[PDB]
């Protein structure tokens, strides 16, 4: 209504940016051929978090074509190509009177109405990206972004002394997105020798001390074990005739196999429990099967018998890995010594295990790629700053 966009706090008012700019020059750096200037281009900022980090001191005789707007120290520039990268950045001082591109728009901060700090952050926000429509869908000979077309978006004006406090609560907020990066990153890396620690500890090598009442046994005395054969080619379906076939560790998922094809004619059968393992080309990667299937000749399933914990087994196959990836007969999967708690113990070792391996796995996935997580965990500060929530 008389509200505009949306509704602000009371004392604040809408605007087109372009109210609370004032003009800027251009000046052709080539007449001063022997005088070196600095030239800001889009290379030149980083877009994660707007800041201009990479700028080139060139001599005026060397003037890129596009070289001709000159920026003042408080300035803000945004390039009007691809505006959802934001190549948007803050002039510092030491740029004062230096030279950018005519790709970005030049925004200078009439004082009277409006902080420059408080400009580049409003500029950073998708509501300003999101009204420029020469960004959407073209049709024929529809012109790229102007600035003219940037200086007549709509943007949410406070006091000034408030959209000062606004700029300081969001560089706040957006430092301790930075500080909790820096912590998980730590974290992942504490949390990982943890689990490395743990599994040192509980699988020493063979003939090394034991609590009293837990053996080193041989795996095939605690495991039957069976080498995966290649049925005869033709026994081969997809029609459900048998049981799931996999020939080797491409077969594998993250913990289970996920069936694709059958076989007519199931030889070496492994069943929900067992381990798989690969005896191949890669060989010790490990998985589970989750149902009755069928292995050719790259894996071997192992299944224990009543004194051996599956998931102790899968501890120690995976803590063995790069010793078990040097093919692997029978015999060697048989020989290798375990050490074999009584199963209560096994259990217990087990669900502490397991505690450390989900927080190895959740700090991994926490930690989101950099570019993503602060230009969009950015945006979700700004609509709250742009709001008056903050």
């Amino acid at each position: 209504m008389t509200e505009g966009p949306y509704k602000l706090p009371p004392g604040w008012r809408w605007v087109r940016l372009g109210e609370v700019c004032l003009p800027t020059e251009r000046r052709d750096p080539t007449k001063n051929p022997s005088t070196y200037f600095v030239y800001v281009d889009i290379s030149a900022i980083d877009s994660t978090v707007g800041k201009i980090v990479s700028p080139k001191e060139i001599l005026g005789q060397h003037a890129p074509s596009r070289a001709r707007k000159v920026i003042r120290s408080g300035d803000v520039i945004f390039a009007t190509t691809r505006p959802y990268l934001k190549n948007i950045a803050l002039v510092p001082p030491d740029l004062d009177g230096q030279i950018c591109s005519t790709g970005f728009c030049v925004i200078r901060a009439n004082r009277e109405f409006a902080e420059p700090e408080f400009l580049f952050h409003l500029c950073r926000s998708d509501f300003i990206t999101n009204q420029l429509t020469a960004s959407k869908m073209r049709g024929t000979s529809y012109p790229a972004v102007t600035d003219n077309d940037v200086y007549n978006t709509l943007i949410p004006l406070p006091p000034l002394e408030e959209q000062r406090r606004i700029v300081a609560k969001v560089e706040a907020l957006m430092e301790r997105v930075r500080e909790v990066r820096r912590l998980r990153a730590e974290a992942q890396k504490d949390t990982e020798l943890l689990m490395q620690t743990a599994l040192a500890e509980v699988f020493p090598h063979p003939g090394a001390d034991l609590p009293p009442g837990w053996r080193w046994v041989r795996l095939g005395e605690v495991c039957d074990i069976i080498m995966g054969q290649s049925p005869p080619s033709s026994t081969y379906n997809f029609e459900g005739n048998g049981l799931p076939f996999f020939q080797g560790k491409a077969d594998f998922g993250d913990l289970h196999p996920t069936p694709r094809i059958w076989c007519s004619a199931p030889q070496k059968v492994a069943r929900p429990g067992d381990v798989l393992i690969s005896v191949r080309a890669p060989v010790g990667s490990t998985n589970v099967a989750n149902l009755a299937c069928c292995i050719g000749r790259g894996l071997a399933a192992l299944r224990p018998r009543d004194s051996l914990e599956r998931f102790w087994l899968l501890y120690y196959l995976h803590y063995l890995e790069p010793e078990l990836s040097k093919a692997i007969t029978k015999k060697d999967l048989q020989n290798v010594f375990i050490p074999l708690p009584p199963l209560e113990e096994q259990r217990r070792i087990v669900a502490y295990l397991d505690q450390i391996q989900q927080q190895v796995a959740a700090l991994k996935r926490a930690q989101a790629e950099t570019e993503a997580e602060l230009k969009r965990l950015e945006q979700a500060i700004l609509d709250k700053a742009f709001r008056g929530d903050l």
